[PDB]
This record gives C-alpha cells, structure tokens and sequence, in this order.
C-alpha cells in the first residue's frame, strides 16, 4: 500500500512541527547540567544556547556552504517561534509550561515530531548541496548531516556558550545516538538522490522517519 | 537649533577619528592582564590581538554576513594606520608614547572620539544589513551591534589569542558597558531606519553620541 | 643554467606528490601525543584530524576568502586519496605500512615531496588572492601563507578535534618551523607577483623549494 506514503510526503512543517523541534531542543537544553542557573542569572546566554539547539542545523549547514548564518535570523517568524517556546520553558509562571510538556505522553509526541523535522532537514541539505554541487556525494552527505544533527556537532562550542568547556567530549570521539543516526540518514538519502539506492524517496522517507521515531519512543519509554 | 546637528552629521572619520579608535583599543588592550609580556616575547600575537580590538567590529560583521574577513585587511591604509599605533603603544623608546596618551585629558579625548567612531559603525552595519536584507529588523540590529562592539563580542576568542582561556566570562552572561550600549544603539537606529522612531537620523545620531561620550568621560573621571 | 629551473617549474602534483603531502601529514599526525588511542577507539575523530593535516591549507584559505570549506570535500579523488593513506597508516595489517614508510630514506623522500607541495600551495593562494583582490599585498600573503601551513594554524582547533585543548600553545606566540617558513615564502612570492623582487618566478620557485627540502632533510637526519 504505497498510497499511504504519498499522503505522508505532503506534510508541512511550518506551523505545528517546527514548534515541536524548538520545544524538544529547548527542553533538552534545559535538562542539561547547570542550564537552569544560566537562564536565572543570564537570560541572554541561555537564549542563544537555545537557538543553537533549535537552528543549529541551519547554522552549521550555512557555515559549511559559505552561506550567511545571519540568513537564518532573517526568518523572524521562525526565530520568534522558537524564542517564545524558550521563554515559556524557563520563565513560565509556576513553571506550568515545563511541567505540562514534561508529562510522558506529551514529551513523547513532541520529541517524536522533532524526529520528523530531522528528516526534511536532511533532505533539505542534500537537495541544497545538490543546488551548489551537482553529483558530489560527500557534499550532500555533509550538508544533509549538518542539518539533521547540527546542534549535536556544535555541541562543543554550544557548551562554551553557557560556560562549560569540555574538550574531551568530542562528537567524533563518541558519536551520540542522534548524530550517528543523522549520519546514516544523510548517507541513505544521498544514495536515494545518487540513485544508487533501489527505492523511491517517499517510501525511504517514511520508513526512515518511522525507524527513527520508534527508537526514540522506545528510549524515552525504557528510560523512565 | 537643529542647524548644529546637520553640521555634526558631516564628520569624516578617515584621518583623525580612525586613529582615535585604534589608539583607545590598543591602549585598553595593553592595560589588560598580562598583555605587556605578550608584546615583549611574542610581537605577532600582541599585534593580532590589537587588530581584534581595532577591527573587531568589521571582522564580526563580515563573518555574520558571509563576507570575507580578509576584505578588512585589504585597506592597507587602515591596517597600517592601526599597526603603527600598536608599535608605538608598546615599543616606543622610553615608552614616551603611552606615557603621553595615558595623561587624563589626552586619554579622555581619544576615548571620547572612539565613542564617535562607534556611532558610524553601528549605522554602517545597519545600512549594510539593509543592502543585504531590506526590512529585516533583526539583521540590521545584529550587524549594527556587531560593528559597534565587535572586539567585545570576540573578546572570548581574543583572549584565546593572547593565551588566556576564560570560558566563564561570556559577554552574554554579563553584558559589559560598551557592548550593552551598542545593543541599545543598534536597536534605536534600527527603529530609525524603519521609521518606527519619531526623530530624524541626524538628531538621533547626535544625542546618542553625546549620551555615550558623556558617560565614558564621567566613567574615566570617576575612576581616576 | 636556467634551463633546469624551467623543467622543474613543470611538475604535476596530482598523482605522486599529493599522496606524499597526505602521507607525511597523516604520519606526523599519528606520531603526535595520544593519536594512536584516538584511531583505536574513535576512527571518526582520527580521520577528521588527519584531514585537517592534509587539507588544512585549503580549509583555512577557503574560510579566510569566504569560500565554502565543503568545496575542498567536492574533489572526491583527492579526499579518497588521503583517506586511503589514513586507513593504511593506522589500520594496516601488522602495521606493515607505517613500518615501511617510517624507514629513514622513505620518510625523507615523502617529507621532502610534501615540501614541494607546500610551494605550489603558497603560489596557488597568492594567485587566487590576486583573482579576488588585484594588487592587495596583505591578502596575497595571508592566503598563500594559509595554504602553505594551514594545518599548522588550525592546529589549536585540530587539537580540539582529537580531544586535547592547549590554550597556551598558540602559533603566533611561538612560530614553529614550517609555519614561519611558509610566512617567509608567502612574503617572497608575493613580492614576486608584485614584481618587487628582482628574480623570475620559476627561479625563485626552485631556490625556495630547494632551501626548504634541504632544511627538513637536515632536520630529520640530525634528529635520528
């Protein structure tokens, strides 16, 4: 029944899903060590650290392609869409916002939708790298990987923003779960582009997103 | 009497004022902790650290706009104009140069003129961001702020140049005086170009520069 | 006998010599402190650290000229030509690869040919900076120097890749031998393109390459 994958490919991420990636990234950034004290004594550094979690994919993909990183800041609709979630995750009265979204079902849905935004970011970078370099496989893998787990790769300098400098925790030394999955996804969809992978994009799109959501759901379920 | 602000808007900064910003930035870089030993044992690192104080506004504004940072190095007239001040601040015979400009009236004039160069840098980055992005308010604020206090934002990596690594002293954690004033100035003049602020450009230019020079003059006076 | 310098001005570096620079850079990167443990437990970090040694010249010259650093990754022939040397230097059976190239005559030839690749990289960056900026001397010096000893200037962040952070060992504080030689070469050949240096390009090319190979051969001979 390939008619269902065609319906899944018509999804738009501007309203609902972009907020889910921004919320899951800001909440996961708050749950990190010493992030509450940053927002309590320095809202500017905690906000910029949240933007590195939300738009880290577009920032790294722009720096690697010699594209202006301020161009991501031009979309005032998206920047304000993530800043409002940041202010509510940290500075909501009675912390009713975080306590509501920390609930297990709501946290599963929000995180699972961020996994969906990761897919289109990978394909965005792969097709965008194709616009700059035609059949260069390594460029498309790099930019698609840069948009999939951008915040995970700038995580070393993102830690430097909040104040913690950990030179021993490099992403290439121990590839974390999201970064290595984005690497696998970037390679697969580059072969999907490259036509070396015998499957349509939309079917590979659906099965990779499902294989990603199912794992993180299982992780968040087996963790609590 | 708005006829005086029109006369003030006609200042050219190429001869006198650019040297004032370069001198105030190089001298303030020397007075930092452990800067004399850098120039005495490694003139290369102290010179580059001085260039990050002088041209830090243009460097950060070029990196944010994907513009070549080496383009700032193209103006050999400006680079030599700051390197000559660097060599005289550190390596002048009998230190007659620094001892002359460390005098309170001369230090007040040189620093007060750097406050004037900060204004045109803010407006240069706001109008330059307007050339790249029409009515994007956040881009004009970012680039105008990047040229106002550029050396203050790269201060973390500028410290890494001389050899001091302070991951705890982030500019976003505690906003210093010059950086936060440039932020206020970048926001005000951005509302001016967007015509959201009910005042002419020339008058807002003059009152902001005066409000800036008067504060630093008061600071340098109340400090000695 | 200027008839021999013309025959030398004609070496093509695509087959033999590019592998020599990649081999000498990867082997010298392995001989660094704690580099074997990186490749044994984190092949991704050791590979990227090896690429920063091989293509650090092109990477830094691209970042300084606002050119896409991923553009160096487009040449899959050159990237695979260096990654194969990386895998054989580290993961060859019985380490027969490193033990063969660590032999003194073979190590002298491989390192001496990397010194030849350094020459064309300096001239590549000088002529490339001439294409972006006509008679800008400082830009031609910077880019030619950026291609000559690129891995030596990103060495601070390259150390951050493998996991070691030394904020005290800056290249400008104590200029190493290869970096300061590339600076001298970048200045000499910049005076050549500007015709301020009374010598033909081909002759200055040959005498500078010989003066560089003879020194490193003497160093490797007096070190063992």
């Amino acid at each position: 029944l390939s008619e269902v994958s065609v319906q899944f490919s018509q999804l738009s991420m501007f309203p609902f899903f972009d907020m889910a990636h921004y919320l899951a990234s800001v909440m996961s950034a708050r749950e990190q060590a010493g992030a509450l004290d940053i927002a309590s004594h320095s809202p500017m550094a905690s906000w910029f650290s949240a933007m590195l979690h939300c738009f880290g994919g577009g920032i790294l993909s722009s720096i690697l392609l010699a594209e202006p990183p301020v161009g991501i800041l031009a979309n005032t609709t998206n920047i304000m869409l993530a800043s409002a979630i940041w202010y509510m995750v940290y500075y909501f009265p009675y912390d009713l916002f975080y306590n509501c979204f920390f609930f297990l079902p709501i946290r599963l849905i929000a995180a699972g939708m961020k996994e969906v935004t990761r897919t289109w970011k990978i394909l965005s970078g792969i097709t965008h790298a194709h616009s700059h370099y035609k059949d260069a496989w390594l460029v498309m893998i790099t930019i698609g990987w840069a948009r999939g787990a951008g915040g995970g790769l700038i995580s070393n300098f993102e830690q430097l923003v909040r104040g913690v400098w950990k030179p021993e925790s490099n992403e290439f030394l121990k590839m974390s779960y999201p970064v290595k999955v984005t690497l696998i996804g970037a390679v697969l969809f580059t072969l999907q582009h490259g036509h070396y992978l015998p499957i349509s994009r939309h079917n590979l799109m659906f099965i990779y997103t499902m294989f990603l959501v199912s794992i993180k759901v299982t992780m968040m379920l087996t963790h609590s």
